[PDB]
This record gives C-alpha cells, sequence and structure tokens, in this order.
C-alpha cells in the first residue's frame, strides 16, 4: 500500500498520473500534532504524500525514520517521501534562496536569523518535487505559516494551503515535541502561556483598545512567575502584519523560555 | 489556432488539458532573435507559449503587431497579463535571490535587476507549468541565472539555450538597437569584432586575459563608446576565469550615446 521514496526522480514517476495529492512537509519524529495534519490531509485528497526532511538551512535531532512510516501507514498515507541531504542539496551551498520580507527578522526570526528564509527555501523546493494539489501546515508555528501563505502568493504555487488546527493537552498546553524537555514542575507551569494569551483575547473581544498595554501585562505575568519572555504581540491575523487601532480581525502571539527550553503559542480573536 | 490569454485563471485551464509545452518568456518588442527562440521551442512541443510581460520590478510595439509575428510561427498561446495580474499588491515581498553572481558583470550596472528577473521566472514557470522553456544566450548571465535557480528549486524544466541571432553586420538583434543613431548604428558593430578578436587571442594561447579585457575596452574607449565592461569567464557558469580554462566566455556591455548594448563570444580551447 504504502511507499517509501527517496529520490526525486521516483518521486515525479509515481506522482504522474496520479490525481489530487494532499501534502504535508515534516522533519520526523512524528507524533499526535503530525497526524492532525495527516487527518486533515486525508480529508482532502485519496493520494497523501508525507514529506520526512531535516534541512541543515533552518536549524540554529532525532531520526527514528523506522518508527515514523508505522504511525504513518495506519493513517492512509500514500507516499512517505524521505530523501538524504545531497539529494535536494548536491551542492554544498544553495545558491538561489526565497528571500522573505521583514517579516522573516520579527518575532521568532530575531533569535532564529537565517530560519524562515530556509523554511521558504525548502518548502519551495519540496512544492516543485512534489507538484501538490492541497498542502496542510499547523497553527501552531503560525510565522511559519503566513511565510508559506506569502510564498505561495507571491510565486504563483497553485496549491491550496490548509492551516490545521493546533492540538492542547487537556490543561491546554499546546501539543509539540518541544514539551518533553519540560521538568515535572515546569510542566504544571507550562499551561500558563496558553492562560494569558487567552486573557489577551478576552479583553480584545471585550473592546480593549490598548494593544502594548496587553502585551506588557502578559509578560509581566510570565515574567513573575519564572519565564523568561521572549515577546508577547498582537497582530493582524493570517498575514502577521502590525496590529492597527480598529483591527477586527487579530491574533495574539508569545514565546517564552522555561529554564532552557522555549515554547510557542497564539490566538486567533474575531 | 492563436489564443491571446491574459489572466492566470485562463492560462491555467488551457494549460491542464495539453500535454507537453515549450515556453519563450519575452518583454515583447519581438524582432527575429525572438522568432529563433520561438522555433527552438516549436522543435520541441506541439504546443509553444510566448509570454509577453514588463514591470518595473526587472526593468533596473502594440501587443497585436507582436501577436501576428507570432501566429505565423505556430504558436499556440500568447500570455499577456498585465502589471496587477503578477503583481497584485504592487509590491513582491517573496524573491528568488541570487547569489552574488547578480551583482557581477551587468548586474553591477543594473541593481536589483537579476533578482527581478530570477523572480518573475520563477512566477510564470509556476503559472506556465513548462516542460521546456528558451532562452537567449546573448544574455548569457541571465542565462546562468536561470540554470541557476531551475536547479536549486528544483524547477522539473528542461532549459534549452539559443543562439544569438545577428544582423548582417555582426550586430546581436535587441529593442534596443532602434534608438541608436545613423551613426551609432555603423559603429555598433564593433563591440562584436572586439570581442571575436579576444576570442581570438585565447584560440592562440592568449594567457593575458587582463590585458585583452584592457585592450578591448580602451580600443571601444578611443572609438567613442563607454564601456562597463568586458570579461572572460568560465563558460556556462561565470565563475571567474585561471590561466589554464578551456571553455571560456568573453562578455562585453558598453554604451553608444544612450543606449547599452551587451553581447559575448564563447571559446572553446582544445
Ligand atoms: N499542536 C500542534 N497542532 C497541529 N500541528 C502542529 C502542532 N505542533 C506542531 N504542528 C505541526 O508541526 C509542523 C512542523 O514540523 P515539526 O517541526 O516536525 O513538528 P513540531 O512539533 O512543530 N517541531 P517543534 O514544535 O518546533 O519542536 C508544523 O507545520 C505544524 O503543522
Ligand atoms: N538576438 C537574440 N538572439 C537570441 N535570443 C535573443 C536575442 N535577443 C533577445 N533574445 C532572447 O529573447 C528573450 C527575451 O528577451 P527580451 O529582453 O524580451 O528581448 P531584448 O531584445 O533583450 N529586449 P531589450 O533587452 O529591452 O532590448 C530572452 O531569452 C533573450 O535572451
Amino acid at each position: 500500500h504504502m511507499q517509501i521514496i527517496h529520490t526525486i526522480r521516483e518521486l515525479r514517476t509515481w506522482r504522474e498520473n496520479t490525481g489530487k495529492v494532499a501534502f504535508v512537509p515534516t522533519m520526523g519524529n512524528l507524533h499526535e500534532g503530525h497526524l492532525a495534519l495527516v487527518r486533515e490531509a486525508r480529508k482532502r485528497a485519496d493520494n497523501v504524500v508525507v514529506s520526512i526532511f531535516v534541512n541543515r538551512l533552518q536549524f540554529g535531532y532525532p531520526r527514528t525514520l523506522q518508527q515514523d512510516a508505522d504511525k504513518l501507514a495506519a493513517e492512509g498515507v500514500a507516499v512517505v517521501f524521505a530523501p538524504d541531504e545531497k539529494e535536494l542539496y548536491p551542492n554544498v551551498e544553495q545558491r538561489y534562496n526565497v528571500e522573505p520580507p521583514h517579516l522573516q527578522n520579527e518575532l521568532c526570526g530575531k533569535f532564529r536569523p537565517g530560519h524562515f528564509r530556509g523554511v521558504a527555501t525548502v518548502v519551495s523546493k519540496l512544492f516543485n518535487i512534489v507538484l501538490p494539489d492541497v498542502a496542510c501546515f499547523g497553527k501552531k508555528d503560525y510565522q511559519q505559516l503566513a511565510v508559506i501563505k506569502g510564498l505561495t502568493e507571491d510565486l504563483n504555487f497553485d496549491i491550496e494551503i490548509v492551516p490545521v488546527d493546533t492540538g492542547r493537552a487537556a490543561d491546554g498546553l499546546a501539543l509539540s515535541s518541544r514539551n518533553r524537555y519540560l521538568s515535572v514542575g515546569e510542566r504544571a507551569e507550562a499551561p500558563r502561556l496558553y492562560r494569558e494569551l487567552q486573557a489577551v483575547a478576552e479583553s480584545l473581544k471585550q473592546g480593549g483598545l490598548d494593544y502594548a498595554g496587553l502585551e506588557r501585562q502578559a509578560a509581566d505575568h510570565l515574567t513573575a512567575a519564572g519565564w523568561l519572555v521572549d515577546y508577547v504581540e498582537i497582530r493582524r491575523a493570517d498575514t502577521l502584519e502590525m496590529a492597527r487601532a480598529g483591527d477586527k480581525k487579530l491574533v495574539v502571539l508569545a514565546a517564552a523560555r522555561l529554564g532552557t527550553t522555549r515554547l510557542i503559542d497564539n490566538v486567533e480573536v474575531g
């Protein structure tokens, strides 16, 4: 049933003659958050391609290839595309890169320079390899989602980009591999991130207009509780353009560290 | 027979049922040099698309007269979108960023041009989804930029270079030629003549590359030209040339009055 394909030539050979394709790009180490992407994908096309590739160009990491394909076989995945580095980067350098706008240096990008350029570039390469009709990305990595929506529009990729809802724990914590780094005490404290975002969201829903004050209060509550806050920001939904007074479709985003571990989350408000 | 299509949506609808597509992107004002491209494309696919498009992101005759020259050549589609069709927000947020080549040779005198070319060609590639794309060797640096992005971004497109069509006096055909004065047009073939003389020195074992570049520039300057550059580079990649090299290209750009002219000669040493 399911095929494991490692070369661009074999992937293209398989994809021709096939109809609609839904595509889920990942870096492996698959968990429940990823399966949400896969399940939504399978609701949109009979042929689901999942890519597993770790990208030297977006790092600042485990493999477990055998376990990954087993989790996906159960979910009706047609093809797992897992090329090696040289397959995608046959020369050392990547000479032609997809260059994001200034968004790449904001929010998470301020402490991950080059990261979103690397994401945009490898996703463009993957789009040109798989030629998908639909591609699923999770709302938890909102800035990544905006960059991928932006490159899709600006480069005329004929691909429907499908945001997939953030899976959360029972206590509200957004599911992420990063959670495994948290000590027992930190994991009990970790749900405060989502709680503060929701409180910002309620203030906005209740006519609150002081964006900067709301961000600071959320940051102050996190800091006082032991977090090291990277940012809390209110921006326009989908595009992450600056939030303007009177905007009705907004998103609150935050990134903050408990010890050595950085957590991110966000809440959309309408 | 031949269609003029102005929207991305109608181009995609026409292309969906068609098999192999060969693509010739242009800025219009067509002349016999462009027809050379069209003839090569027509040798490689039953369906030839010619695009006519200009924009303030890469500039760094009427459409009907252009379409008449192409109907005679077996062109299936003339794709002529307006600026807003391809750049609906005016600003291009996500650009295909070339390496340092984009600032060498002509890019030294055309800031932003090769970024804009690389970007608009990627967009047209994602719109037309061609199997074959033809480009002229007269714009040698452009050809290398397009081969580089095709490889680095895994566009599944065969890039076919086409030899420079010339006037009887050797002058490389170009839309810019119509702006030349009477005297300037009579002087313009000296550019190609000096490039051939440089190529002749190289075929005869000449190793003083820097001296050859200077002599041609000085002679063109002495003849009334304003020389941007004369350079000996490695063929195809345009890497800097080294003394033993056997596959070389001599490139020049120079101005007669208001009109900037470029040309090149490839050399293959035994
Ligand atoms: N809680 C979540 N809900 C839905 N999708 C998620 C969630 N967490 C992560 N993702 C998806 O994870 C993809 C990124 O791949 P990958 O980095 O392999 O997973 P990850 O958990 O986000 N890594 P990280 O969170 O940075 O440790 C994104 O495109 C999202 O679609
Ligand atoms: N004389 C020529 N011989 C072969 N190909 C050519 C020639 N002139 C242009 N082309 C190619 O035609 C395509 C479209 O080039 P384009 O810029 O539209 O024409 P152009 O003559 O260079 N106009 P301009 O540079 O503004 O004077 C490119 O792939 C060029 O390399």
